[PDB]
C-alpha cells in the first residue's frame, strides 16, 4: 500500500521516520509522497495540520495517522516507543476508519479552503466592525478584536481559549466564538458561543473597511476588497486510521486534567 | 381534532383562552384535557414547561403550540392579536410538525424524568462534591456549587447564564456546564462546557455526601441517599405544530440582541 | 506574652499543637484561650477562618499565624516541619505585623457581621431577585442565582470562582461577582466585578420575596423578612504575625500555577 | 484664564467649539493651545483620548473637560446643549478638581509612556510567550494573544471586553487582564484577572521572539528588539473640572445598564 511520512524535523523526528521506513521495506509496502493512501506525521498538532494540508486535494483517498514525539497531541496519539507496533498492524490493513468533519471558508471579492481547526478573522490596523448573517437573516453587529469558527476537533484548540464548548467530533457541526465583543447599551452582540448544524450557512459581510487578517489552521493571509466571508460545514471529511480505542472524551482528559 | 389549553391564570390568559375555545366551537374540534392532540400553553415560557410536564406521558400523539402574553418566549412563539388567526389555521392540519430532543435524567439509590429545558445538581448542605464519568470513563473529580445539563432548546435558558453555547435544536445532542468550579493547583476541571451526542452516558457519582438538591426543568426535588445520576439524549422528542417560519437563530436575535 | 492554639482536629494537628505548648512552655510564655495575644490555627484555611471569627471580638488585640499540615494555605502560610522555628522566634517578639481589610455586612429586618473571606446572598426557594443600591443610587436590577462580596484576601476564594479578579490585599476594597445572572433583551446586568474603596455602601434590597440564604465566611444562616443588606469595607483589621517575606503574588503563584 | 478647544472635526463639534470661543470672547478669559490651563474636548472618548495626549508633559497645569456630541462618554460627560452654561460657569473657577490615576509603560531595549485607558502588548507574527514577573518574582509564563494592563477609568474599555472587573477611579491601582491564554495540562497562566496596588511593578519579558506590537491607548506601535515592558501605577495624574456631581457609578448605569 502506498505511505508518506512527515516528520518535524528535529533529530527525534527524523530518525524515527528513517527506522519506519527500514521497518516497512519488509512489507508488501512502497512510500510515495504524489499519491499516498497513508500519511504518517510525526511531531506534534502542528505537524499534523501540515501534513493535513499537504493533501488536502486527496482527503477521500487518505487514512491520517500520528505520532507524538513530545506531549501527547490531539491528532498526533501514538507514542514513539510504539512505533514499531504501529508499523507492523498497518502492514495488513489490520484498522478501521474515523473520519472527522471540516469547515469550508469562502472569501468573496472566489477563494476557498478546508480548515481542520478553525478559520478565524481579524482587522487589518483598525478597528473590526463585521455584520453576522446566519440563512440570509441578519444577527448580529460584531464590533471587536475578531470571529473563530472552529470545527469539533478544533474546540480543543483556540476555541477552547476563547471561552468555546468542547464538541465531540462525531457531531457534524461548527462553533462560532467572539474575540473581546465590544459590548454597551448601543452596542450589543450575542456574548455566547453558537453551534450551527450542516448546512447552516454563516456569512461575516464589511460596514466600513473591507480589509481583514483571515488565518485557516495554521495559514495567515491579509485579504484585500473583501465584500462576504462565508462558513460552513463542509461536504468533505478527514479520515483517520485507527487501531486501538482512543476515546475523545479521553484524550481530554488526558490533556487538560491529569 | 381533540385539543386543551393552559392558561398562566391572569385575566389577559384566561380570557383569551375563553375566547380561542369559543373560536374552536365553530370547527369540527373538541376540548379534551385527558387525550389532546394539540395543547395551547397562554402565557409565558413557565407557563409552556408546565404544558409539556402535564402531557409527558402522551408526548408522541401531542403537537404542543405557545402564545405568549407577554414578552417573546422560546416556547411560546404566537403573539395574542393573533389568535384568532391561529384558531383557523388549526381547524384544518394546515401545518407541518417540527421535533426538539429531549433530555433523560435517571437517578439511582430508579426515578426518571424528561427535560426540555435542563436537569441541574446541587448539593443540600454541604459542599459539592462529584466524580463525572464519561461512558464508563472517569473523567474529572467536581468541585463547586453543581452542575447544569441541557437540552438545545435549553441553552437559550440557564446553560446561557452560566456561559454556555447556543446550540440549534435540530442537533441531537446535551450540553454540561459547571457552577462557580473550585480549581487550584489540587483541584481541577475542564472549566469548558462539554457537548455530547446521543448514546453518550454522563454518569455523576458521590464522593462522601450522598444527598442533592436535583432540578428538572422547574420542578426541584431533594433526593436521598443517591448511588447514581445518569444524563443522556432522550429517545423521546416534544413535537411542534408549525403554521409559519419562525428560525431558531431570529429566535435568539430577537430575544437577546433586539 | 498571651496565646492559644486551635487544631484541625485530627491527629497530626493535635499531636502539632500538643509540641508547640510544651515548647512554650520553656519560656516567658502562658496558654490563655479567654484573652490572648496570640492565636495560632493548625490545620486549613477553614481552621484559620474559625480562629478568626472565634474572636472576631478581640480583632485589635491578636495577631494571628496559620500552619498548614496539608496543603499550602493563604491564610496557613507555615509548613509542620517549622514549628519549632516558629516557637523560638514568637517567644522574642521577633516579628512585624501585616493588617488585611475586612467586610461588615449588615441586615437589617440589624445584624451585623466581619467577613475574612466573602459574604453572599442566594434564595430560599424560589428565584433570587434584588436592586442592587450603590451609595443610595439605584444601579441594576439583579435575577440570578445570587452575589458575592468578597475581600481581598477572600479573592483567591470564591470570588475567583466567580469570574473575579485578584487584588493584593493592601487595597482597601471589596469586590462584587455575580453568579448566574439572567440577561436578555428586557433583564439587564452589568456582568462584569465591580471594586469598591473605603466608604462606598453597596445595598441589595428586595423585589418580591424577602427571605434569602445569607453566609459570611463558613456561616450559613436562612434570614427571613429582610428588607436590606448592606456591604462595606470595615473600619476593623485582621493582623498577622509575619517573621519572614512571603509575598502576596508567590502565595498566588504557589497556589495556582506550581 | 487661558484654554484652548479639540474638535472630532465634523460639523456639529466645529461648529460647537466657535460658538464657546465667542462665548469665551465675553469674559477675562484667552484661547491658547500651547500653554492652557483648561483644555475642553469636544467629540467622543477617542477625541477626549487625544487631547489627553496632545498635552501630558503639562497634565499637572491642565484641568479636562469633555463634551459628547454623540452618545454619552467616560471622559466626555456634558451635552451640547449645555454649552452655554459651561463657558459661564468656567468663566469665574466655579469648580473644584478631580484627578485619576495613571498608568506608565517603559519600554527597554528606554521609551516611556502614559496611557489613560490602557497599554496593551500582542505579537507581530507569530505566536505570543512572555515571562511575567511581578516585584523581582517570576509569576508565569504567558502564551496567548496578548495581554492589557489597564488604569481604573480604563476599566470600562478594553479591559472590560476581557472579563476584567470595574474598578472606581479613586483607587490607585493598575489591572492585567488576559487575550485568549493556552491552558492544558503543560501551559498553564492565571487566568483570573490581577490588580495592583501602587509601587508595584510588573515586568514582561521575552522568551524567544523579541519583536512585539505594543499600543498605548490609540497609539499602536511594532516595537523591535525588546528588552523588557514594565508596568506601573504612575506618580502623574489626571486633573478633571468639576461642576456638578456625576458620580462614576452612575457613569457606568448609564452607558451599560439603561
Ligand atoms: N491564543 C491562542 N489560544 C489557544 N490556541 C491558539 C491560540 N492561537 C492559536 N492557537 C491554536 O494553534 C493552532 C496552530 O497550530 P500549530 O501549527 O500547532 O501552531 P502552534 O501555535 O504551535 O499551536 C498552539 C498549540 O495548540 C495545540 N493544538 C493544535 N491543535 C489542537 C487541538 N485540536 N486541540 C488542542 N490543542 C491543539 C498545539 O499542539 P502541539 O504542541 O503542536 O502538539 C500547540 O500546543 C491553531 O489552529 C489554533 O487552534
Ligand atoms: N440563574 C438562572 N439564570 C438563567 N436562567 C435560569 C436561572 N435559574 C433558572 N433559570 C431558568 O428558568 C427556568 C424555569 O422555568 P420557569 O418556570 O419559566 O421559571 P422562571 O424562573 O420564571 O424562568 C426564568 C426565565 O427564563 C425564561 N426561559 C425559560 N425557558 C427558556 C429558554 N428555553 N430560553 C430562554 N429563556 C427561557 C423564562 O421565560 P418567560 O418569562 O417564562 O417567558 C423566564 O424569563 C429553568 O428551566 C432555567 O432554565
Ligand atoms: N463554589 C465555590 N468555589 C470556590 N470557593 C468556594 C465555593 N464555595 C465555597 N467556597 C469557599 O470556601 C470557603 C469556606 O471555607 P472552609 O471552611 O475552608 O470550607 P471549604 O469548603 O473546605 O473551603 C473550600 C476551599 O477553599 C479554600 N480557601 C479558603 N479560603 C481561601 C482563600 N482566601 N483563597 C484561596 N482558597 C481559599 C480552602 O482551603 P483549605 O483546603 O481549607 O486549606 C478549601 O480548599 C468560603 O469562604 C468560600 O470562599
Ligand atoms: N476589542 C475591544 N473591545 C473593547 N474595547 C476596545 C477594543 N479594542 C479597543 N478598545 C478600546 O478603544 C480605545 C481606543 O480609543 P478610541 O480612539 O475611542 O478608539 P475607538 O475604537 O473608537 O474606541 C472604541 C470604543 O470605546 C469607547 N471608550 C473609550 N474609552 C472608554 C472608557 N474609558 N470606558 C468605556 N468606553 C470607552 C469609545 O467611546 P466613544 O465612542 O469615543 O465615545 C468607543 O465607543 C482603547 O483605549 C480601548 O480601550
Amino acid at each position: 500500500m502506498k505511505y508518506m511520512i512527515t516528520s518535524k524535523g528535529d533529530e527525534k523526528s527524523d530518525l524515527l521516520r528513517l527506522n519506519m521506513i527500514a521497518g516497512f521495506g519488509e512489507y508488501d509496502m512502497e512510500y510515495d509522497d504524489v499519491e499516498p493512501e497513508i500519511v504518517i506525521s510525526i511531531g506534534g498538532d502542528g505537524t499534523f495540520l501540515s501534513a493535513f494540508h499537504q493533501y488536502e486535494e486527496r482527503l477521500d483517498e487518505i487514512a491520517f495517522i500520528g505520532i507524538h514525539t513530545g506531549h501527547l497531541g490531539f491528532y498526533a496519539d501514538w507514542r514513539p516507543a510504539e512505533a514499531d507496533k504501529l508499523v507492523k498492524l498497518l502492514a495488513k490493513g489490520e484498522y478501521q476508519k474515523v473520519s472527522y468533519p471540516l469547515l469550508k471558508t469562502t472569501v468573496k471579492y472566489e477563494a476557498t479552503y478546508l480548515a481542520l481547526n478553525e478559520s478565524t478573522v481579524k482587522s487589518s490596523g483598525g478597528p473590526f466592525v463585521v455584520d453576522v448573517v446566519i440563512n440570509d437573516i441578519h444577527f448580529e453587529r460584531f464590533r471587536g478584536d475578531g470571529l473563530c469558527m472552529s470545527t469539533p476537533s478544533g474546540t480543543t484548540a483556540y476555541n477552547k481559549s476563547l471561552g468555546g464548548a468542547l464538541m465531540h467530533p462525531s457531531i457534524e457541526a461548527m462553533q462560532l466564538t467572539e474575540m473581546a465583543s465590544i459590548n454597551n447599551r448601543v452596542y450589543r452582540t450575542i456574548g455566547s458561543p453558537l453551534v450551527f448544524p450542516k448546512h447552516h450557512v454563516v456569512s461575516l459581510q464589511p460596514v466600513n473597511d473591507k480589509d481583514f487578517q483571515i488565518s485557516v489552521d495554521h495559514l495567515s493571509i491579509l485579504h484585500r476588497d473583501v465584500q462576504e466571508i462565508r462558513y460552513e460545514v463542509s461536504a468533505k471529511k478527514i479520515h483517520f486510521a485507527r487501531f486501538r480505542s482512543f476515546p475523545f472524551w479521553r484524550r481530554v482528559h488526558d490533556s487538560f486534567i491529569e
